[PDB]
């Protein structure tokens, strides 16, 4: 298991436009093209990020491109951002890969806000980390996921993902 295929079983693979859980135009591999209502606007964010005119498609090697893009983009995030960069610089090889996660699907911005998980983790809490996690929209709202990716923090394991 890797962070790639984590990712892949998290959000899954749809080769035309979709809404996820929060109602926004996604494709493949749950990359957001736009938090507009409107659909003309995410077909046009599609055709510029893939290069051509789609039409709302795109095949599963465009897809994998645009997956690539986006782990590589939310690993640099981390790495950049002075709130994220020491507690992952601290974690082991598997807690990695579930701060990543938390970040591919929320943002930089959004993590670097759980301001008390963070210093838990740091300080390697870990049922308390997975307690103080629980305690927020993220999980309330999307409760499978969040428990896969708590229990990845709580174990440093990837059994929440293994016969999935
Ligand atoms: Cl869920």
């Amino acid at each position: 298991m890797n962070i790639f295929e984590m990712l892949r079983i998290d959000e899954g693979l749809r080769l035309k436009i979709y809404k996820d859980t929060e109602g926004y135009y996604t494709i493949g591999i749950g990359h957001l093209l736009t938090k507009s209502p409107s659909l003309n606007a995410a077909k046009s964010e599609l055709d510029k990020a893939i290069g051509r005119n789609t039409n709302g498609v795109i095949t599963k090697d465009e897809a994998e491109k645009l997956f690539n893009q986006d782990v590589d983009a939310a690993v640099r995030g981390i790495l950049r951002n002075a709130k994220l960069k020491p507690v992952y610089d601290s974690l082991d090889a598997v807690r990695r890969a579930a701060l990543i996660n938390m970040v591919f699907q929320m943002g930089e911005t959004g993590v670097a806000g759980f301001t008390n998980s963070l210093r838990m983790l740091q300080q390697k809490r870990w049922d308390e980390a997975a307690v103080n996690l629980a305690k927020s929209r993220w999980y309330n709202q999307t409760p499978n996921r969040a428990k896969r990716v708590i229990t990845t923090f709580r174990t440093g394991t990837w059994d929440a993902y293994k016969n999935l």
